[PDB]
């Protein structure tokens, strides 16, 4: 198998020094085990935490160690278990060509499944984060106001799809004005403002006229800065992510907020509530998988891929999906099956 390892660690945003890609001998399937050979790697935000040592919710990846992530395989080696030659495979192998593996896979064999590679997204852990943090934290009520950001991503498009079919009026925020039109004629959703643009909040507040019920939080940082004030009494804060301040190297000045942002939720009487979709939210995945596919099959989720070639481009990638050069939710093919 070849390898994208971890260098160095990134001060900043990451660069293509931070990774190196190696080969190495993959074989020892051993009995009681499998050997599974990828061909979609997912990237995602999260793995920038991966590259930093700071105290977080997972072990940061070691130097020299392969790079984590979700990953879309075959079985290509005898598995004493039960599963066989052929059988696709929802695994966690990083990027890497070759792993060994015994549980705890999902079988969408195989080996001719319809679209194994929306295993990594729609059907998979963006999909479902989308759908527990908006259902089960933001709960949709009919006439609500949802806003949430990289609103033609992974995670915001979903929402916001979801949010509209759950009878939310639905406030996209992306980056340039062509995420915003797709967001809009595609995505469904009832606008879409640009947070590049120098008037941003401006322009959401003159679309929020009648307040925020549901801010699905994924960026942090400018973004919140102008949706806070325009919260409303009740309001939901489902908390996903904050990619804003993933490359941050350390706090911004000015006076301390913490206490403002504890009052503002004391007095506008709000929830939010951090969540990591990789606990255990098993009795949740299969109503969230009917649910999707029948939103699917109705024609009321577009899924949007960004299917890049070859597992040696899969750094450069990553470091664009950080600054928003992803159109949809990113994945790098590594193999033909
Ligand atoms: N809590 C959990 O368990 C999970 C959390 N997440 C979080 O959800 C968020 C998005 O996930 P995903 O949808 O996979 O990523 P995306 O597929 O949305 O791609 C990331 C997007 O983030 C946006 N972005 C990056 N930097 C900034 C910035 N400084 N200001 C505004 N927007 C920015 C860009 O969209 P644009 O081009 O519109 O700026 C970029 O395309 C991330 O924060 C991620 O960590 C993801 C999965 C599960």
């Amino acid at each position: 198998a070849r390898q994208i390892v971890l260098a160095s660690r990134p001060v900043g945003a990451p660069t293509a020094e931070n990774f190196a890609l190696t080969q190495s001998d993959i074989p020892t399937p051993a009995q009681g085990e499998m050997l599974l050979r990828s061909v979609y790697l997912s990237l995602d935000p999260y793995m920038r935490g991966r590259m930093s040592d700071a105290k977080s919710y997972a072990e940061p990846v070691g130097i020299d160690e392969v790079m984590v992530g979700g990953t879309v395989c075959q079985v290509e080696a005898s598995n004493h278990a039960e599963f066989e030659v052929g059988e696709w495979v929802l695994a966690y192998t990083g990027w890497q060509d070759y792993a060994i593996s015994d549980g705890e896979g999902l079988i969408k064999l195989g080996k001719q499944p319809s679209h194994p590679s929306y295993a990594l997204g729609v059907m998979g852990m963006p999909g479902f984060t989308a759908y527990m943090g908006l259902l089960d934290i933001g709960q949709p009520k009919e006439g609500d106001t949802l806003v949430v950001a990289a609103a033609t991503g992974a995670v915001g498009s979903m929402v916001g799809q979801i949010g509209k079919l759950k009878g939310c009026r639905v406030i996209g925020i992306a980056g340039g004005e062509e995420k915003c039109q797709f967001a809009k004629d595609t995505l469904g959703f009832d606008e879409c403002i640009d947070h590049k643009a120098a008037d941003f909040a401006e322009q959401l507040a003159k679309v929020c006229h009648n307040g925020i019920d549901i801010y699905f939080e994924n960026v942090g940082g400018k973004v919140f800065d102008a949706v806070m004030p325009l919260l409303n009494t009740g309001a939901r804060i489902p908390l996903c992510g904050l990619i804003s301040q993933y490359n941050a190297t350390s706090l911004p000045e000015g006076p301390d907020r913490m206490s403002m942002l504890m009052a503002q939720l004391l007095i506008k009487r709000i929830k939010m509530q951090g969540f990591i979709i990789f606990d255990d939210y098993g009795h949740r995945y299969g109503e969230f998988a009917a649910d999707m596919t029948q939103w699917l099959a109705q024609g009321k989720i577009h899924y949007r891929e960004h299917l890049v070639q070859g597992l040696e481009n899969a750094p450069d990638a990553f470091i664009g999906l950080l600054e928003g050069k992803n159109f949809g939710k990113m994945v790098v093919q590594t193999n033909q099956p």
